């Protein structure tokens, strides 16, 4: 036998697959769509993570992996997070937080990653219980092993991108939608 609730759960009331394809979405309509891709500051194409500003978008599908070949995704994972079809300037799907004035932020490189450049993210579900929403922490290195104690939101440049970003307050409550 298995834990009950001790797995990511999808918008549907199904077992998030680990590997599997799954879209973004804010729980609340209005925040905006799925995620997307963009080209900011000075990046000669689009390497940064954001937030589609079309609520009726449901942006590009997500692939969640674990560290471990397991079916599901148990509670409190690490997780690395990559576009199932990312943007072609980009050396390899995988999310990655890099410093910036701005704050640490969510970007791809144009080159490839070791891995604990990529296992970086948490879902954490949100305690006003069920409709299965989460936030997403970021893992920063404690000396040796991980303390996950900072949340991704969103910080809108004045270009209107809503860039995904380790921010202070306002943090991502997701909604996984199966691709």
């Amino acid at each position: 036998g298995s834990h009950m609730d001790d797995d990511l759960v999808d918008a549907e009331g199904n077992l998030v697959e680990n590997g599997g394809t799954y879209y973004l979405l804010p729980h609340i309509w209005a925040h905006g769509g799925g995620i997307e891709t963009a080209k900011t500051g000075n990046e000669p194409c689009p390497l940064t993570v954001v937030r589609s500003p079309n609520e009726v978008s449901k942006g590009e599908p997500i692939r969640i992996s674990s560290q471990f070949r397991s079916l599901f995704i148990p509670r409190g994972s690490l997780v690395a997070l990559g576009f199932a079809n990312p943007p072609s300037c980009a050396a390899s799907p995988w999310w990655t937080v890099v410093d910036s004035p701005q704050g640490p932020a969510v970007k791809l490189s144009q080159q490839k990653l070791p891995e604990k450049d990529i296992l970086v993210f948490k879902f954490e579900k949100v305690s006003h219980s069920n409709i299965h929403v989460y936030k997403l922490l970021y893992c920063q290195h404690d000396e040796e092993d991980v303390k996950c104690d900072q949340y991704i939101g969103i910080h809108r440049d004045r270009n209107g991108n809503r860039r995904l970003v380790v921010t202070e307050e306002n943090p991502l409550e997701l909604v996984l939608l199966k691709a």
